[PDB]
């Protein structure tokens, strides 16, 4: 008896588990079409607009749940539209499998409509990249494209030529690899190594535990170090909240999304504990020039010494060695370099407070991610695009290890908010889910809006619309010569753009109008989704990298302009905590 | 003396005449965006709201034009969005520049944020594709790229690190090579072999000729050879227009985005003269199969026999060849041959004017390109997005020389109205300027009308809302095992999209609404854009690839069905002329 | 009824006139073996020894006589040994067709034995480069690829996977378009801008022609302009024999395979007429400095204004285009500047005969080179490898326009002194044909001495032993501080490795055994292949770009140091003969 290779082919994708995937049809790709048409009680179809979306949805759903994401692209322009999808899945060493459509194999290679040489396209994003030309090896050919994305952490992109997923195969031949599939039983740390490490971050004056996701299983372990060591913590971008936001040690982050106590704290450290990190600013922001040790834990021996000159790195689980550190240590009293930092941090918290409680006025970022704070869910998942909300939701967002929240973080395309909060709330039913994007981001995917209305997906989206490409305006504002160009912009209405696609929106540009739109919002988040097309004024968020608070380090006269742009009169530099505590 | 590498490298795209480009900024893109800052009296920057726009309108230009089209993408996911107008102008054969950002040498190979090697990305779309290292040789790659892209007819690539174009170079070094550029003066065809096609299409039964855009010059030719000759003239579609659409032997195209006439001529013709034509179905659709005589004139030796078995294949200039053609040859008399044809084209043309001329009910496809007609320019242009709309535009609408014509040939992106339609009104602001789209091309590129709003570019818009992926679920109808998947769709209101953007719209839904809205968008348009959408029917066009007619060929109850399906009651197969004219 | 895919593409090659292929069989590439020999009296397989030497060898099948050449290799290493002479094919743009093996269609992508995707290895290299994955349209790609190569001017890689040429298809289908092939058309000058370029020529004071290898059907024509108009000629190094080098006011080339009259005079020179040259060496060199007006002519658009900025382009074949300059002019009287170069030529030449014309003592390359023109018939071939060779080659050779050399022009792999006297006794095997190889370029390709044995190739292969990377071991010399590396090596005996082939040799050291030596190889090379193992002193060539002879540049101490080294106390600056002159 037989199979369709294309009905072998959807059973693998089943087989490992995968619950949903993305696309758009066409000739070249409608093989599989038909074998996923008589499938849809067990595998979920999910049709966007554009297939950027595709990718960048399967890119999230893997970034959310640890399982591969999988999307697809029609002959050429199909495929090719998934690129900053497969970038983003590459760069954030996500699992993501790319089938994409090609001509029958008796029009391959015969200058045919639409028909190209497709496989060079994908050679660059992807670890595994392979021309289909055979029918009964196709399921194995998926099969392995499935295992590889796993154990490689990345893309792989299968081309099929339609004529295969047609032809019958063997019924009893094929099989999925899923039932053999695993996490690996690690060693302990060892216990000489941790111990060294151990006494080299105790023996510091001003210590930093300086972590990234690498360490989102060790939230309890960190933040208990942390208090017992009376070691402050700072975390990639990325990582928040994997130590909740309102711990009173926690930093935040470094560079520009960033936080000030952590920028000031870090410049300070004489010992840096790195873990789970590979913040891509270190070498080129010279981030450590003045640490004295440099320690390090990592699961990856790529990552060993990379970033800084490293006097200890433990190649382990982060979890595991954070645990075995904490087993051997006990209570330290309270230092000045402690209280110093937690002043740092309440001081600067004021300030973030400040902003977020205005009551009245023309509205700006700040006062919206109040309101967004005041209606989330304690377990809400943010799908964050590319932009000036990178920074002030890093700022603003009040998250706990309850929450999840994504990002482009390291390809950083643009367009990724509407695609991330379409997995999410296909991953996540139950789970409240934002779209925080400006725009600019907000434009790039915006017709991907209709893919929310259409699977009654009930996504709360929130545009920042400051007619501009904001975090690019304040880069030429920094570096150009010549005026702004191509940074500031006509206005798109939003709300009038989900009306279009049968979404229910507001548009809002008062402080005072936040609270019962964000009600109204709260509640059709109940069964359907939701826009906000918030009006912020153009006021540039205070650059954490270029802050001018220190009398010994910046004239008086660019204080003073400092603190009246960024309304910041109430900030002091770490040097002021400092010096209260005797340091 | 001194000048910036970047402000150089814009004088060299001065140097060129290129009039504007396309792009979004970047901080790895901020130098050149520098130079273009200072330099707009004589080079205009277009901001597009994603940068695939920017990449087809690039190509765009080239298509109009014949002048180098440009554009730009910052580092990472800028560039990688331009990928569907770069395979559109590789596929389509246009000379494309596209600067790709990178980060600052310094940082290059650092795994720093959105740092990667963006050389591979390129690779197998461009003709040139290389990443500058040096400030003072910058200027003459750019001068390098521009030379091969138009040597080439595709696209060239640069990728910039973003420090270079900020430092100085010599002021007296750089030079453009713009000043040299020419076209090539032609040996004349050779006589002898000009003659010998001649004698084999002159005794030929049932000739036709048979041409692309390759003939594009050669409109009068071909049209005086036909009448003269008493010789049909089919096209590839592309080439619709070179000689009129009313002309009472043109036949129109084969294949699918085809009309009735050519189908059924190529089928029963013997000897074919293939001029400036690279119909890319030749093989698959076995179109020359009982084709006795195959005679082919191109510019391309690469083209030379590629399509069928040739006889006589001149390389030549097309329009100098049939010039020289024509001066050889005189008068014949009407033939059956002749009559059978123009008798079979009448009927068709009259099937047509059925479908057009309903005056009330539910809107087809058919009425709103009548209203195009009725509202058209003589010599307006038409950006044709990708899917039914080339099928019936390609039927409907009423073509002459003095008309352009264009969308994605080859590579068949969707997307492309919007962005041609820019790049048609930027280069021609005097001249009418269409879009017609269906609703899932429009939708890719939809943020971009707020660029035809912004650059107050006066587009009229025309999307073609059917709800569907209309043209691949006419392919799932025709292969599909399985229920329809992926082609049937929630609607968008482009009215509603139009008023987000700030753009005059209109929604119409009944024929009896047409003639108003219609008379109503041309006013608006002598001065702003607006968009018409046009709910249509799900209504399949006749398929010309299918046809049921002839009762020797088809069972009398497959064309009953045929005839009721697709209106064609009155529409009779072209075995009834030839046999009407003793064939 | 039926043929085999794989005798259908034999037919192919065979109906393109391929009379000669190269390569090594494996598994992966048996079917296409067993094609080739049931056609073994009418296309002839040459067995190489390693696939580089196949693949160079068709590069010089091409090069010599405009036949597309073809090689293979065997799936992974046999295919990646052939990139040497595929880069080499690339780079000076000739036609090559490479068919690589690859596993059948029912193992690919099962990581099988030697099984890879083997698509992206070729990317770089090729023009056209796909995988077949079809019997039938089999002899359609290996068609698509031929005419691609002899259109584009490069290189044609197919994939075969080894179960398609064993497949049948019907006989009646498949053809070859080499009946229609045709070499591209040869613009013609533009006739006001030849006067023009003429005018600018003769107003020149101190003008010059400077010729390419496109410039080779205009030897008359050159040699006539510069007698006409005393005007002297200058060339790149491959266009040596273009004029005879007996020609009075022939200089030679510029830069380091380069002739010291051409590099002055260029210096001096006014005017440059920069005709069929691509000299790779113009902008690193500061060549055209301080030339005062650019005037170009070449064929290939992209070309021009490539070089040097021009004054005007003439997009025009050479030969019609200095055809037309000649037509329009008359005889003119000798200048200073004429008078000047001539008596640096004679100077110059009495330089290297006093080289040639010692008659015992340790012998040195320049007196194995006289005996080489002692022995030379006047059609001579001459494959020449890569090192000093083409330096001292460039210098001694009588060269005429009877004569061919090859060499890896701009690539410039050694080991290519084997391969192409190879492929012109092959094609030529009534012509006297010489490898001139250096020691480190012979020991490259060394084991295909073997394949002019088996294939009773009569070349004269002459190998000069300096047990030095010569050319390499005087840059550094030139820029390295510390001590030579890498440079000086042990000797190889290649009268012994011959011996070891079975072909006919001797060993040299002594001036006055040349004579003999080579009036006997003269005579075995009437049958079978001879060596002459040259072991040459490690004496520097002459460095034309280092000149140290006008006291007005250089310390007496340099010049006396440089008189000594190069034996060139009779040498004197081109200065010395412009002061005579007056200028
Ligand atoms: C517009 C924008 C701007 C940005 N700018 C900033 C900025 O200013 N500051 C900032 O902090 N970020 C910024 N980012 C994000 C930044 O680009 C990097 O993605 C981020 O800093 C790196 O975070 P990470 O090290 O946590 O993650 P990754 O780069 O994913 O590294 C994870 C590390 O953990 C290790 N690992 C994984 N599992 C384990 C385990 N079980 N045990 C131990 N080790 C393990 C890995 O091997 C790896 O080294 C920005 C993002 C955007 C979108
Ligand atoms: C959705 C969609 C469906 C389509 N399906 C169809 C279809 O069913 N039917 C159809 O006809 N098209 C169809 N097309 C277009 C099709 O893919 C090809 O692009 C088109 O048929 C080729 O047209 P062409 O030969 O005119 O152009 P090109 O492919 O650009 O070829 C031009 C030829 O002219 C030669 N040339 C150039 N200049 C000269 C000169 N001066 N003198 C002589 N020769 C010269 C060139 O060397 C080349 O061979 C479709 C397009 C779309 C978007
Ligand atoms: C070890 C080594 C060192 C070398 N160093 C030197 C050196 O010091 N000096 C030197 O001179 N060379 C040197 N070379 C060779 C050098 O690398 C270049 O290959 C050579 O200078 C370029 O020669 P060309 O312009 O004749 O050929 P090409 O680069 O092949 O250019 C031919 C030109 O002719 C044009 N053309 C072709 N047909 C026509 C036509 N019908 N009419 C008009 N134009 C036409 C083409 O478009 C092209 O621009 C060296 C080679 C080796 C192996
Ligand atoms: C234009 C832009 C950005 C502007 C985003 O504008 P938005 O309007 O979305 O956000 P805001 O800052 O105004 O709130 S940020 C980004 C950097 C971080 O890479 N770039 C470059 C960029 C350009 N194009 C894409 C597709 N993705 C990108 N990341
Ligand atoms: C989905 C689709 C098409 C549907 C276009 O839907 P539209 O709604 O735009 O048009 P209509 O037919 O309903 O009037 S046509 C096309 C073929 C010709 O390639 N494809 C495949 C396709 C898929 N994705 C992109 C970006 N471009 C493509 N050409
Ligand atoms: C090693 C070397 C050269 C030394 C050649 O040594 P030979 O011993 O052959 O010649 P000679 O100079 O001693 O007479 S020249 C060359 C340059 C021109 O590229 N290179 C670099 C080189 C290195 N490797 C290969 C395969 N090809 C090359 N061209
Ligand atoms: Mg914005
Ligand atoms: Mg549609
Ligand atoms: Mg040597």
């Amino acid at each position: 008896t037989n199979i369709l290779a294309g009905a072998a082919v959807i059973k693998v994708l089943e087989a490992w588990g995968v619950d949903h995937l993305y696309g758009i049809p066409g000739g070249s790709i409608n093989s599989i079409m038909d074998a996923l048409s008589a499938e849809r009680d067990r595998i979920h179809y999910i049709q966007v607009r554009h297939e950027e979306v595709g990718a960048m949805a399967a890119a999230a759903d893997a970034k959310l749940t640890g399982k591969i994401g999988v999307c697809f692209g029609s002959a050429g322009p199909g495929g090719t539209h998934l690129m900053n999808g497969l970038y983003d899945a590459r760069e954030d060493h996500v699992p993501v499998l790319a089938l994409i459509g090609q001509f029958g194999t008796t029009g391959m290679n015969m200058d045919t409509f639409q028909e190209m040489n497709e496989n060079p396209i994908y050679a660059d994003v992807a670890d595994y990249n392979v021309t289909a030309v055979n029918a009964a090896t196709l399921p194995h050919v998926i099969d392995e494209a499935i295992r590889r994305a796993y154990a490689h952490q990345g893309v792989a992109v299968v081309q099929i030529p339609v004529d295969l997923p047609w032809q019958q195969i063997p019924a009893e031949d094929w099989y999925a690899s899923a039932n053999s599939y695993q996490t690996p039983l690690l060693p302990e740390p060892d216990v000489q190594a941790v111990t060294r490490l151990t006494q080299t971050l105790l023996a510091a004056e001003r210590p930093l535990i300086y972590y990234g996701i690498g360490a989102r299983k060790a939230g309890k372990e960190l933040e208990q170090l942390s208090k017992t060591l009376k070691i402050p913590l700072m975390s990639t971008y990325p990582a928040k909240g994997i130590v909740a936001d309102r711990y009173p040690a926690y930093l935040g982050s470094a560079n520009r999304v960033a936080q000030k106590p952590a920028n000031e704290a870090l410049a300070q450290a004489d010992v840096v504990l790195f873990v789970g990190n590979n913040y891509p600013f270190a070498e080129v922001s010279k981030a450590f020039k003045n640490t004295r040790y440099f320690l390090q834990i990592d699961i990856d021996p790529a990552k060993l010494g990379k970033r800084h000159k490293t006097d200890i790195a433990v190649l382990a689980d982060a979890q595991k060695t954070l645990a075995a550190i904490l087993a051997q240590v006990s209570e330290r009293e309270s230092t000045p370099w402690w209280q110093a930092n937690l002043a740092n941090v309440k001081n600067w918290r004021a300030y973030l407070a400040s902003l977020e409680d205005k009551q009245e006025g023309p509205l700006q970022a700040y006062q919206v991610l109040r309101a967004v704070n005041k209606i989330a869910e304690p377990d809400a998942i943010y799908s964050i695009d590319v932009g000036d909300i990178n920074l002030n939701a890093n700022r603003h967002l009040k998250l706990t290890p309850s929450n999840r929240h994504i990002t482009s973080n390291l390809f950083a395309t643009m367009g990724v908010g509407i695609p991330g909060a379409i997995a999410a709330k296909l991953n996540y039913p139950e789970r409240q889910v934002f779209n925080l994007a400006g725009d600019g981001g907000a434009s790039m995917t915006m017709q991907d809006l209709a893919t929310q209305v259409q699977y009654h997906l009930p996504v709360i989206n929130v545009v920042f619309t400051n007619c501009q490409y904001g975090f690019i305006k304040d880069e030429q504002e920094d570096t150009n010569q010549n005026d702004f160009i191509g940074v500031e912009f006509n206005d798109i209405d939003f709300s009038k753009i989900a009306d279009g696609v049968h979404m229910q929106a507001f548009r809002v540009n008062k402080i005072e109008q936040l609270p019962d739109v964000f009600e109204q919002a709260k509640a059709i988040a109940q069964h359907e989704p939701v826009l906000i097309d918030a009006v912020i004024t153009g006021d540039r968020p205070l650059p954490a990298e270029k802050l001018r608070l220190d009398s010994a380090m910046s004239s008086a006269a660019d204080i003073e302009a400092f603190k009246q742009r960024y309304e910041a009169q109430d900030l002091q530099p770490l040097s002021t905590y400092l010096k209260q505590f005797g340091l």
